[PDB]
């Protein structure tokens, strides 16, 4: 027979997408088969179902019986979902073992309680980390930091403000914090750690994590792991090479009504071409909310006349655009993003320079990698701390698209894109890491 791997993902497109791309990359050039075994505390989203049902026939999926959590933070909820699913998980993995050559279970950072059924059944427990090597190093370091505590010195990383540490540790009194410590202390139970990053992006963190140390699991750098819109592409086709700022704000959080108003003026005043994926703002004044034609229309909250005045150089679309296809298009010269790691890696693989717009603490850590460390990104003044003024938005858009700063960032991003292409080549570090994992799983047969 041939090897079978179970993968236990978190809820949320952000965790599922890179695990799905890992699974696709493994079965593409290996005769392996995979089951996604999905713990749930409620119905999965249609976007989550869309990813699962679109995978190749070598990759199936099973939902575990829903846990009733009736009684806030998503990490506490994930942790309780997995802990209350362990009986179901053991019986499911046993049933999989009777139809397939199950050799391993791969879990996320908040899935360490699922190690118990894996170890019980004699299959290898592995961790898959879909975010940065910097976040992995911070996760591993949390037990030490907890016993210690002015800038936070994450091993291998550029120093980081306490106020920037990923959101599950931003309140120590919270259950989410005690769960991060619980999972961090269990990390060495893993036979290996699969990291969604590559050396030229995070040399410091990966060098640290890959330092051979007795009783610490090996870390496999497998990144970058990345992947109806015809009218959007037809628009892009009609713009000159390198001219369009893609404002990819369809995911990664919500702007305030105030911030959305400043962003519309700042884009218009730049006179640059843009493709803006808009979601409904929050923080909406009563007078606005009750006066728009449709509450569901994100475009209804834009300034009076903005869409009419910009219609020659700006395409504004509701909620979605084909992000990978846009970033591949020669007309795309910039990418403004909330700096989800998946979004950053897409922009890197296509060589599109970034404007960093982080809203959440983990996005702020990601934005430090691209702005301050590898410098393939510019950031508007104040972003993540305060409303960004229209003049600050105009300034950063001009800097990226026409300025000397833009030219430098664009050259550095081209060199990083070439390093990413090398990493995923036949003889590249990510391909070698996937082959290494394949050989580990085959040896368990």
């Amino acid at each position: 027979g041939t090897p079978h791997i179970a993968i236990l993902p978190s809820p949320g497109m952000g965790h599922l997408i890179p695990m799905a791309e890992f699974a696709k990359r493994l079965v593409h050039h290996h005769n392996f088969s995979i089951t996604f075994v999905i713990p749930t505390d409620g119905p999965p989203s249609s976007a989550y179902q869309q990813v699962l049902t679109s995978l190749p026939s070598s990759i199936d999926h099973i939902f575990l019986p829903q846990v009733d959590l009736t009684d806030p933070r998503i990490e506490t909820l994930i942790s309780l979902t997995v802990a209350r699913s362990l009986s179901s998980l053991r019986t499911t993995l046993s049933s999989l073992q009777s139809s397939k050559n199950l050799v391993s279970l791969v879990v996320d950072l908040f899935g360490t309680d699922a190690f118990d059924p894996a170890i019980e059944l004699g299959i290898s427990p592995y961790i898959f980390f879909p975010s940065t090597a910097m976040t992995l190093s911070l996760f591993l370091y949390m037990p030490q930091l907890d016993k210690s505590v002015d800038l936070v010195r994450i091993p291998g990383c550029v120093p980081v403000r306490g106020s920037d540490l990923f959101d599950p540790v931003q309140d120590r009194t919270d259950e989410a914090y005690k769960w991060v410590i619980h999972h961090s202390n269990r990390y060495p139970m893993a036979e290996g750690v699969i990291e969604n990053s590559f050396m030229e992006l995070e040399h410091g963190a990966l060098k640290y994590l890959q330092t051979v140390q007795s009783g610490k699991p090996p870390v496999y750098a497998v990144g970058p792991l990345i992947k109806s819109g015809s009218k959007i592409i037809e628009w892009l086709d009609d713009q000159p090479v390198g001219s369009v700022l893609f404002v990819s704000f369809g995911s990664g959080g919500t702007l305030s009504y105030e911030q959305m108003t400043e962003l519309a003026h700042g884009l218009e005043s730049s006179q640059q071409r843009f493709l803006w994926v808009v979601r409904s703002p929050n923080q909406i004044p009563n007078s606005t909310y009750f006066s728009v034609q449709s509450q569901k229309d994100p475009l209804a909250y834009l300034p009076e006349g903005f869409l009419n005045r910009t219609e020659g150089r700006g395409l504004v679309v509701s909620n979605w655009a084909p992000q990978a296809q846009i970033l591949s298009h020669g007309s795309t010269g910039g990418f403004m993003s909330h700096c989800g790691w998946n979004s950053i890696l897409e922009s890197v693989v296509h060589g599109v320079p970034i404007i960093a717009w982080p809203l959440y603490a983990e996005q702020k850590m990601n934005s430090i990698i691209v702005v301050e460390d590898v410098k393939v990104a510019l950031r508007p003044a104040g972003v993540g701390e305060r409303v960004v003024e229209r003049s600050e938005i105009t300034a950063v858009v001009k800097a990226l698209m026409e300025g000397e700063e833009g030219k430098k960032v664009r050259n550095r991003m081209k060199e990083l894109k070439e390093a990413a292409a090398r990493a995923v080549s036949d003889d590249g570090a990510s391909t070698i890491a996937i082959a290494d994992l394949a050989q580990k799983w085959r040896s368990s047969m």
